[PDB]
């Protein structure tokens, strides 16, 4: 759909069986997602924002659907404000910048 | 124009006679620069990202062109590691985000 950013651009997503809101974020190289469970095995990681870096759980693939959309791919879960759909999952539904 | 994701994207802005690249990031509220020579004074003011908050120098009614375009508004000066483009100017250059 297009959504202009008057707004925050939330979108809802399922991820390991769980709905959530995430904030599509095209300066995000990776989704970050706050902590919750998901099942299997992750890779400890740290990734760098303003204010910081953060040590984070690297899970892939997991299969996330946003919107309607399903995409797979990794997803990392950390001390993020809130849930970030970076341009790794951004690119997989297609997602364009236009002005 | 359109920008698909799978590379940063990128823009030229020009911001106090100078030249510079920015993330069009439609994850952030207000705009970041690098520290940088602004003329005019201003108000100290933290934001918050993801490894915590900086605090930062909000210079108001400022002129820039991004890309062709031109905008005022408020941008903020400090400790980022990347020019960001919040939405308070995306807005003005019309930014769309699109799928
Ligand atoms: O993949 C990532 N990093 C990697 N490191 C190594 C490999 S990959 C990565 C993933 C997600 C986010 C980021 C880090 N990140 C942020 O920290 N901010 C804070 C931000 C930036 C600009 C303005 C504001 C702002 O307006 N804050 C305000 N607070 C109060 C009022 S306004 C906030 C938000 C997201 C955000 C919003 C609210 C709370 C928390 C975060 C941006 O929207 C993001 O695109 C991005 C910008 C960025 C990109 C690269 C390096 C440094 C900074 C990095």
């Amino acid at each position: 759909p297009q959504v202009t950013l008057w707004q925050r651009p939330l979108v809802t997503i399922k991820i390991g069986g769980q709905l959530k809101e995430a904030l599509l974020d095209t300066g995000a190289d990776d989704t970050v997602l706050e902590e919750m469970s998901l099942p299997g095995r992750w890779k400890p990681k740290m990734i760098g924002g303003i204010g910081g870096f953060i040590k984070v759980r690297q899970y892939d693939q997991i299969l996330i659907e946003i919107c309607g959309h399903k995409a797979i791919g990794t997803v990392l879960v950390g001390p993020t404000p809130f849930n970030i759909i970076g341009r790794n999952l951004l690119t997989q539904i297609g997602c364009t910048l236009n002005f």
